[PDB]
């Protein structure tokens, strides 16, 4: 029915093992149309290789039902559902293992920001949230992994529009954009940062932040 | 005689180098065919660019014979041997020299569930065996290398139906699945969860094993 | 205007991703014809799988004035002019955020020379600067960047001709050589003793420096 | 004169970038034929994706006087040569500074074995050689090069025909074989258990060297 919003959806999945922040078949990317009040995710149950644009599924924002598509979605489609009705600004979603960025998701600890790098894309220390309780966990999974990831932002008062990334604490990141492409991008950068982060704690395990001023000037630069 | 099962180990075997999980040509990739009593392992001598499905060779599984093939079977195919005989469950077995799996293996640690990458397909603590004693190394050495993997798994009371992974001190990982290419899945999330245990613990080193209720959602829904 | 020199930078910028230097879009090269007192730099918004001669920027060397092109010339050419004002020996002039030496850079600590591999290429220590101040960077920043690289030489004695490398605090590092081919080689093997000396630390946290000899003989032979 | 063996010389230096143990133009492979008294090495200043076969060089291993060749040969020629003459078993020589090797021949830290992965291509620790002094540095340092390898193996009484690999301090790995295949396969080795090495170290920082009797197992079974 949005041909070419499953288009952008398909490839900005293709582009996941092509940039190496999957395996497998882990992660997923998924885009929304908020006039239609419906968002565009991978299948479940796809090998990338197979992966056809009449394989992405067609998601309700209000009720989560599947508008179109005979695969069924991604399982973690709550999540998307959520983020999408939380952050208003956000156009595309990409979740991901990616080896670095997990590690701190395992270790469950925020990023730091260190680099200009990191200050071009993420106004400050990119969260790890805090552990979900055994009730979450039990109840409605994804959709309170995306309560916890909401939560961590409004309780440390950080704008999802400035801040295109968390980890989920024990499980793996969360990016977003502007559409289903800056989402990946964002993905991607993540990643970087999340490797470079390690090595250059270990170089400077007293390490301060980078100063407010370079952080300021690189992320109000673009944007 | 069952070549779609020479098929799936072939493919299986060429699947290693293509993930990185070998060098050379280390690595072994083996499927079983309980009815026929008889298994599929990949050949002794042979380059992975010049293999073919004929190379393959059939062993008795209750007498280690070659049932046929013209070339050598592997110098591991004790170990798959015992490990079938003792894990009726198990339909394929991955070994290989993963770096990050066998780097666990050289410490002789056991990687810790720390994420829900690793709660998807490992139940738990992935096991490293303790060290074969010198008379287990100069005997029989891979049976005995076999024996030590499932004295491992009954002594700390691990179901190898929930733990298709193990690593062997000093050595290197031993994976298997319900067939040679869930083993081979298998095989390379042990690698991924291996690599990214050595930078978690960096991050954190006092860091608590993951919530049990996480484990659980996680490797009980799948399965 | 000098499609041959337009030819070589273009080529040295499509070397980044090659040598995995960049990603997305980061990195640009520039090269330098003294005589007409222009340089040729990488345009501003154009990806590497589209980028064309034609969209190589010539600009001034004195007012930094485009002298011709379509395109908006690269973010970083105030620091490319300030750097070949400063430094008349050198042709090009290389920047990415490689991920290794920008971990340094990000640490805020310079790369001792530790092998020969290092002394083949950088005469010494690479220096990483000093944190620019909040002046320097809510300023004329990209150039101001470009004179505390300058500042940095020489406040440390480092001739520019011996030293084609400098990690720029907290942002990333910036090369150069006779040539664009030239600057992109000495990128590349910055990034690779960067990797190195990561990990040399880690074996020998007090690890001195190379025999003095040792640099000498490695260095000056070449050259 | 001797294509057949420039064709294997020639092959084995075009595998060294496809097993990234180099990069740009460093590493040399050469392979020795006694009878004729010449040894064939790779030629300096030749980019690997133009080298062909007519460009190795062919050097007499009494004088170290090029036979053939029109181009130059390698600058570490004097110590391949001594190496010939002082292991008589010895049929290839190669010279990289694959990065997890190179680590810890800066490090100055020889490889202990802690796995059968090393075990089956080294006999025991794998010896990094002492800083050469400053007269063996400014004398003939190629040559010097090779004194101080074969010194290293008679003063720690190492048999090179069970150990076909070394570190030069500060420098990097130097390994050979039976031939120039053999040698860049012990190449690629010496840089495997060169990165696990690092990292099983940081697992466990008092891990003892693997069992002797494990050791004998692998190396004595092959060979
Ligand atoms: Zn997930
Ligand atoms: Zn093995
Ligand atoms: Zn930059
Ligand atoms: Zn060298």
């Amino acid at each position: 029915m949005l041909e070419d919003l499953k288009r952008q959806v398909l490839e900005a999945n293709l582009a996941l093992p092509k940039h190496n922040l999957v395996t497998l078949t882990w992660g997923n990317v998924s885009a929304v149309d908020r006039e239609r009040g419906v968002f565009v995710i991978k299948p479940s149950g796809v090998d990338y290789s197979i992966m056809t644009a009449d394989d992405m599924v067609v998601v309700s924002i209000e009720t989560g039902e599947v508008v179109e598509g005979a695969k069924k979605p991604s399982s973690d489609t709550p999540t998307h559902r959520l983020l999408y009705q939380a952050f208003p600004s956000i156009g595309g979603i990409v979740h991901t293992h990616s080896r670095h960025a997990t590690i701190w998701a395992q270790a469950g600890q925020s990023i730091p920001a260190t680099g200009t790098t990191h200050a071009n894309y993420f106004y400050g220390t990119i969260p790890c949230t805090r552990k979900m309780t055994d009730a979450e966990i039990n109840g409605e999974y994804e959709w309170e992994t995306g309560n916890v990831i909401v939560e961590t932002f409004e309780k440390q008062g950080i704008d999802a529009a400035q801040m295109p990334g968390v980890l989920v604490h024990s499980h793996g990141p969360f990016a977003w954009g502007k559409n289903a492409e800056d989402a990946v991008h964002n993905a991607i950068v993540l990643e970087e940062v999340a490797y470079m982060g390690i090595f250059c704690r270990q170089l400077a395990p007293q390490l301060p932040d980078m100063q407010q001023t370079l952080l300021n000037k690189h992320y109000l630069r673009k944007h």
